Order: structure tokens, then sequence, then C-alpha cells
DNA sequence: CAGGAGCTTAGGAGGGGGAG
DNA sequence: CTCCCCCTCCTAAGCTCCTG
């Protein structure tokens, strides 16, 4: 019923790109663990590394297109 | 009823009056989306994502 | 209250796995 | 065919900005 779309702040970002930079694919634990020091649903973050892991995809295309 | 899904032939009927208009009016709306036989509510959000899809390509 | 824009999150199809 | 799980590709959609 609630999508407030979870627009995530800088704070929040700074942890989870520092839990990207450890791995890519994170178990549930290593999710859990990163939403609660953001104060977030679990599947709020899993979500986030599923589009991370795509920005990721999209700018090497980028990059080999420019 | 959480997302729409354009088919082929619903984007057909889209991109032709995005050719028409990037900016089309409620009227122009409701006609195609009679056409698609999708809510004009979807064909307004269309044409939103449209102009930011050729504002990409642009660049 | 409308109309826009930029930003990016989040439903959905659909490959693999499990099951009924 | 259905229901979950993993994963990606795709892009509709929600929020926050502007503007009258
Ligand atoms: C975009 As019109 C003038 O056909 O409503
Ligand atoms: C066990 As598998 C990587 O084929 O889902
Ligand atoms: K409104
Ligand atoms: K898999």
């Amino acid at each position: 019923q609630r999508r407030e779309r979870t627009t995530f702040t800088r704070s929040q970002l700074e942890e989870l790109e520092a839990l990207f930079a450890k791995t890519q694919y994170p178990d549930v634990y290593a999710r859990e663990e990163v939403a609660l020091k953001i104060n977030l649903p679990e599947s709020r973050v899993q979500v986030w590394f599923k589009n991370r892991r795509a920005k990721c995809r999209q700018q090497r295309q980028q990059q080999k297109q420019q």
C-alpha cells in the first residue's frame, strides 16, 4: 500500500556504497546489518543492490560508448 | 494493476502521437488512450517519460 | 490546484533453483 | 498452470523540485 519510493539520504548511501565495495552480492545477514545502520527495511537494501549492480553494468557500457 | 506493460502495438500508436507532438493536451491523449485501451493516466506518464528518453538521446 | 522537469526506485517478465 | 528463491533486463512509476 505504501510506496514512498524509499528516497535515500547521503548518510544512507554512504553505508550502502561501503558494503557494495566489499561485496556486490551480500547475503541476507549482510543486508540486515546495513539496513539497521541506515534505518531502512532490508527489502529496500536488496532492491538497492540490484539497482546498484545495474548501475555498475550501465556505466561500463556507457564508458565503451564514449 | 501495479504497473502498466505497453505492448508493441500500443507503442506504435504512442510513438506516432509523440512524433506529432512532444507535449499533447488531454484531448489528444484521450484519443490515443482509447486506441491502446489504456487509461489516459498511463498516456500522460508515458510522454513524461518519453520526453526524458528523448532529452537523454539528444546528448 | 494544474503543468512541467530530473532522479531512481520498484513492479514484472523470465532465465536458473525449490515445491505443489 | 500455480507459489516461493536466486539473478538480470526493462522502464513504469513516485517524489521533489520548479512554473504559472
Ligand atoms: C495536442 As492536441 C492540440 O491534438 O489536444
Ligand atoms: C544452483 As543455480 C547457480 O543453477 O541456480
Ligand atoms: K495532484
Ligand atoms: K540463480
